[PDB]
Formats: structure tokens, sequence, C-alpha cells
């Protein structure tokens, strides 16, 4: 009966198909069989994309000529729409002919798959529900997604721990070797609750909130024991399953005391670590920080490759800033990637590193970023 | 005699890029390759080799001490690309290795004995000549896409570089299409030809396209067992050859045609590309339904759908379409084989010469009278 027909701005459809494709990508590949549901109703086109773990619904304004729904291959629709030059396209369900995608000079017919086979979005019964700005949400995921464990066998670490703590919404991640924590203050008291969001879901919702149409708006977060739902700026909803696991108590992992402090230009430090780390081998990814008031020497060795050293001098100039406030020298080793991950996560002129002994973790903080904390365990050098 | 020199960093980065790529091989980790550094007479010579080719690059440096050493190509490349200094000092310090020294930074790379590093072989040319780098780039770009990728089809698995009367020509074929591209030489040279391996063709193309070489000349030396390129004096590449005999191809160029299409190249290529999206690997084909009034480019994909684009007759340059026949012709092609040709020559209009549905198409660009392409059709 109801046959979909709409006219849509091509660039807007391309953007929505990009998110619909990304959310079901299981490697760098859209599954050949993945389908997208297209629902034209009430001035809008709703695009739905889902797999076993995730459900994404997007609504975009279109010219709805006839109400209706159909489903087609996600990858094929994505591939075609990105190669049409027209500023607008017409989409028409022609029944046995398929879904017609029509520009000025060209027509594609995509065989449809029945809507009756397409899953509806699950319901959610939220334990907690609240809204924060998309800027604040992007920050806490940006600051924590890099230190999730990529080891699938460490189930409770293959995601970010999203949890409410008093009036603070926090994301924490750890992989056994480092800890990242980032939070935002909530305006209302909510029941303390905590869930582990899978890596892929965290990556996808981050890209959604960072979209220029969303980054200056708000995201609603609905938490339950088995599901989490994100409603980003009204018109995009993502539902995710949760990782069945218990996030470690990271409480005692944060150093309460330190005996020395490094303040250093962030880019200078990051670029030097990167350079010096080149000579290392996978069997021993480590750089040595030989810290003193006058100089920092960053050095490394690579078995059967060579060695490397860069010297950073004390400086009060912003672009080369280096200060280390101790009469005692400290030589402490770190996996360079763990330091680089943190340094890349926060855009700050300088970074602060708080140390104790050679066997204790470093606590890393950025000025003007009071709600981000990073802890990294050393390695023997 | 310990090497010591000062070199402009960006120049060294450029040379190391070619040293890294030239030795790439399947199932051969880039970590195995060593590079020989030889400082002599105001130049640093960088030597790279594998079982198929030998690359020697010379760049001007300040030689403090003459000498030679060898180090890991990948390690030298990776470090030098990350140094901010406008100049670097390289010093072979002996037991501690080759020192790369910037401001406030020093890297020591373990060396391997120069006596273990192979020297370049020689060539006994049957044909020696020079052409411009732009000419060499054109004939490779017009032919490298249609070699056979079957490694067992020996004498189709590379470009056939050959002298014919006063022409230097490249030809390639995979059994489905033929590409031919040539330039005229000034001096008469013995007729002779070799089959250049794909990887060697790719690597010498990148060298001749470098901004420092593209406007200069390349010397080409052909022999029975190798080919040598000397690109703009300071880069030499010796390559082995594919041991086969390239087929006699001239008679496969159609000598007559019964209809002719003239069409804007970009419009045609863009349309083929989008119609091709609906096809499947088992049946990569687009149908050209040609008439005076319109061309319909269409395709089908089993269990996917179908697609059609209509191109109307036009004398406007950007949309040009003219088909000189009262009869309709519906003929199919693998879209990749048309796209390969259309992407190889950057000219505004292209001509396609047809006979019947089962005959190959002859493709010519009016702007490029020394490039010829022939493509077999497929049933649609």
């Amino acid at each position: 009966h109801h046959m979909l027909k709409l006219i849509v701005e091509t660039k807007t459809l391309v953007q929505s198909l990009g998110f619909a494709s990304s959310v079901v990508e299981k490697r760098n590949v859209i599954p050949e069989y993945a389908n997208i549901k297209l629902s034209a109703k009430d001035g809008n086109l709703e695009l739905s994309s889902t797999n076993m773990d995730l459900y994404l619904s997007q609504k975009i304004a279109v010219q709805v000529v006839s109400e209706g729904e159909c489903t087609v291959s996600t990858k094929t629709l994505n591939d075609i729409v990105r190669k049409l030059p027209d500023s607008e396209l017409t989409l028409t369900d022609l029944g046995t002919t398929g879904l017609e995608i029509k520009g000025k000079n060209c027509k594609f017919n995509l065989f449809t798959l029945p809507v009756s086979s397409f899953p509806a979005m699950d319901s959610i019964n939220p334990e907690a529900s609240f809204k924060i700005s998309c800027t604040d949400f992007a920050k806490i995921i940006e600051s924590t997604k890099f230190s999730i464990s990529l080891d699938e066998t460490r189930y409770n670490l293959n995601g970010v721990y999203l949890h409410i703590k008093d009036k603070e919404f926090c994301s924490a991640s750890t992989d056994g070797h480092r800890l990242s924590i980032s939070w935002v203050t909530l305006e209302k008291q909510i029941k303390n609750f905590g869930v582990i969001l899978p890596q892929k879901s965290a990556e996808e919702i981050l890209k959604i909130v960072k979209d220029p149409k969303n980054i200056n708006e708000d995201i609603e977060i609905l938490l339950s024991s088995n599901k989490i739902k994100f409603i980003c700026n009204e018109n995009t909803s993502m539902l995710s399953k949760l990782i069945d696991g218990t996030f470690p108590d990271y409480s005692t992992f944060i150093p309460e005391s330190s005996s020395s402090k490094l303040v250093i230009n962030r880019k200078m430090f990051a670029d030097s670590i990167e350079r010096i780390a080149i000579i290392t081998v996978e069997k021993f990814r480590a750089v040595k920080l030989s810290l003193s008031r006058e100089t920092l020497e960053i050095s490394a060795v690579g078995e059967a490759r060579g060695n490397a050293k860069e010297v950073i001098n004390s400086s009060q100039d912003k672009e080369s800033f280096y200060e280390y406030n101790s009469d005692e020298s400290l030589a402490i080793g770190f996996n360079p990637q763990y330091l680089e991950d943190v340094l890349k996560a926060v855009k700050s002129d300088v970074v602060e590193l708080y140390f104790s002994d050679v066997s204790a973790p470093v606590l890393i903080k950025f000025p003007e970023n009071p709600k981000d904390i990073f802890v990294v365990m050393p390695v023997k050098v």
C-alpha cells in the first residue's frame, strides 16, 4: 500500500549513510548483507541500522511526497549516493522494481528486503537518565577510549566504564597498565550507577556527538542494567548492549602523594618521545626519562638496532617549557605509546607529570583541565 | 676512512623514500633491507637492492671524511623523517655504529660490513638512447595498467619496451585489452625490446615523476638480460627482465570500423564508474546502448539491482556526445578496462571506434596521436 517517495538533499543523505554504515562496520568493512531501513513519515526520513550489539536511528528533514518504509543494502546505497552529482535525489519505492534512486540523468534500482524482517529498536527501562552537553560528552570519551584493553579475553576492560559518582558523570578506562579518568558535573542528583560501554559503541557515539550539527548541542543518556541509550540532539538515537563484567576498583590506583613534579611543553615532550621510541623493538617498547632540574634526557635502546638520546634543557619559554623541581635525579621508564596516548588526548600548552619512585606510576594532569586524570605504570629500564 | 658528512634533511628524506619503496616485495618484511651509504667527491651515494633491481642515488652533501657504511633502510628512513633539523650530520663512529646527529639529539644505528653489501652488476647494451622524463612517464602511464597479473603468463607479465624504426614504444596486454604508447626518437637505433617487470616499471615511474627529474631526461640501456635507467644523471636503476617473448600485437589493432563515438572523456568515465557500482565480481560488465540521439549506459547485478544513465547528444564541450550511425549498437565491456584507458590520458574528448557487438573497440584520444588502446567486449 504505502510506497515511500521523498526528495532529499544529497549531502545530508551522504552524511547519514556514513553514520549508518560506520555503526555496523565489523572490521573496516560493511557486512555485505547489512540492511538499512528507510522510513518516510511526517516530514522526515528515519534511517535505521543495527546489528546484534548496536541500533542507530537517524531522522533527517526531507520532502516527504508519499509515506512508506523499505529496506535495502546499506553498502550499496552508501556507495551509489556518494557518486551522484545532483544536489538533490529522489527516492521512490517502486515495488518489484526495487527502491529507485533517481538523479537528473541516472536511475538505480536496488532490490528491497521486507520491512517485516527488520528489527525494531528495543525498549529501555532506564535506571538513570540525564542530559549533558555534547562538548562535555565528547571530552570524557576522547580522554578515555585510548586506554581500553584491546584484549577481548579481558571482557570487563574492552570498554569504558560510564558511571555516576555523586553529582559527577565519569568515564574510566584501564588495560592493566594505565588508567584514564574524565568526568563532568551533573546538575541533579542521580542514583549512582555504572555500566561498561563496548569499544565500538564508544567510538561510534563519539563520532556522532562530534558532528558539526551536534557538537554544540546536548546528549541525553539513559542507563539500565543491560542497555544504554544515547539521544544526541533529539534526532539521533543509539542503543547499545553493555559488557557483562565488573570494572576494577580504580580508587587506590591514583597516587595520593608525589615526591617530584615535571612541567613540560606538551608537543615538545610528545614529539621527542616519538622520535626516540623509533629505535625500540616490540619485545621492549620503553623509553627512559632521565629527569633532573637542569635537563631531561629521553633515551631508548633497541636490541640489534641501536640506541637514541634527546636532551631537553630547562626553559621558562612557553614553546620549550621544562621545569623539574627536585635536587634528586630520577631515571624512570615508560612504554612510549602510553605516554603519547595521554599527551595526544588533551590540547594543552604544557603537561604536568607527578612522580614518586622508579617503580611507582606517574600521575599526569593538564592545566585548565581539572576533570581529567591519567595514571601510567612504569617499566624497568 | 670513516664516513662523515653534513646533509640537507629534506633531500635525504626524499632519497630514503625511494630506497624504501624500490625493494618492496611480497612476503618480505621491510625490516630486512640494508642501505649502503658512500661518501665521495662531494656526494652521498645511497645504494638499495634486492633480487630484481639495484638502485643507486647520488645527492650533493658536504663530505667531511670519505667512507662507506651500511645500515637498516627502514630504521634510517623512519628516524630521518622525524628530525626537525634543516641539516643532519652522519658520522660512522665505528663500534657504536652510524651516528645521526641533530640539535640536541643523537641516534646510533648498528652497521653491517660494506664487504657484505652487493655491488651493482654491469650491462652490455644492444640499444642505448635518451628521452625526456615526461615522455617516459607518459608511455608507462599509458601501458602499466593492462599487463597480465598472472605470473605464469610470463611474456604478458610486464610492459614490453621496444624500439621500432625510430619509435620507442611500450605495449602491454592481458589477453582482454591492448595498450600501446610511443614517442619518436631523434636518432635511428637498432630494433630491440625487453619486458620490464611491473614493480620495476612502478619504481622507475616514481623516480621520473619526482619534481627534480620530471623536466629532465632519462637514459635507457636495453640488453638481453637487463635494462638500465639513468634518470637525470644522478639516479641509476638496473632491473632484471621478464623472461618471455611479447606477442606480435600490431595486427590486433582494428583497421576498419562501422561506427564512431565521440564523447567527453570525464563525462563518460564518471558515468561508467557510477553505473558499474551495481555489478558483481562474477559479471563485471556495463552495456553501452549507442544511438545518434542517446547513449544509455546500463548494468545489472544479480540479487542487487540494476542501473541506467542516459547521455544525450550534445555539441557542448563539457557534455559532448556524437554518434555517427543510423543503426543502434548494444555492446558490453568490463567497466574497469574502459576506466583504465579513460583515466590514463587526461584529454577532454575521446573517440571509440566500433564494428559489431563481438569486435573489440579501438580507443583514441584526438589530443594524443601516439597512444592506442584496444578493448575486447563482453556479452551483455
